[PDB]
């Protein structure tokens, strides 16, 4: 049960936030090692990206290596990080790019595993 | 703390799965009252839809009433529902519609509140 006071406990929110910005940096720099580190290592993990639907860490890894590295840098905007209790978080952000005209959105659900905070599901898309 | 045994406990998953399909019913039948009941009533709630970025339950409610009621029906595909401990879940699915050629994706993060299972963040989009 999630009680109202259990939302956004300062310390939980600091850990998750650092983790989020660390993922942000790995993503824009194409640090595939870390991008793999931060994702949950399981067959149930899901990543819906702009042009692909990926199920399991195996497919997400294939994706990562097959992905073009040019124009990965992006500016975030309207970022909302909300924690629930001591081991669950939702990071939501919009983003834009120097090249594009469309607006990007990214939603990620983080869970604290024994190995650390891990993204168990992510959806990334361009707004119509 | 989330150990491997805390993933997909039978009872928790049975509940969240039923809540997920209740929402599916409300969405396709445009049961705005239920659609609202099932979303978390808070300013922090976030819904990224195909063509809009909604922040807070008030913005989400406006959207429900402004939305066209025609063609809301859909077919689900590749649905994955994973629960974490006894009070968080992530439901992800693809979907298609009779008319369209594009593939839809929905991802929802559910938290069990005292009033019940509630979607705290949702992202819907068409694969580009
Ligand atoms: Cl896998
Ligand atoms: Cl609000």
């Amino acid at each position: 049960g999630m009680l109202p006071d259990d939302v956004n406990q300062a310390d939980v929110l600091a850990d998750v936030t650092a983790a989020f910005y660390r993922y942000e940096k790995a993503l824009t720099g194409n640090d595939v090692a870390v991008l793999d580190e931060l994702f949950w290592h399981d067959e149930k993990t899901v990543r819906y990206g702009a042009g692909e639907n990926l199920y399991g860490i195996e497919e997400i890894r294939a994706f990562r290596l097959a992905r073009p590295s040019a124009g990965l840098d992006r500016a975030l905007r309207n970022t909302v990080i909300t924690t629930y209790g001591h081991d669950m978080a939702v990071a939501s952000t919009e983003f834009t790019r120097t090249g594009s005209t469309k607006i990007g959105r990214q939603m990620q659900t983080w869970v604290k595993m024994p190995e650390g905070w891990r993204i168990v599901a992510a959806h990334v898309s361009l707004m119509s």
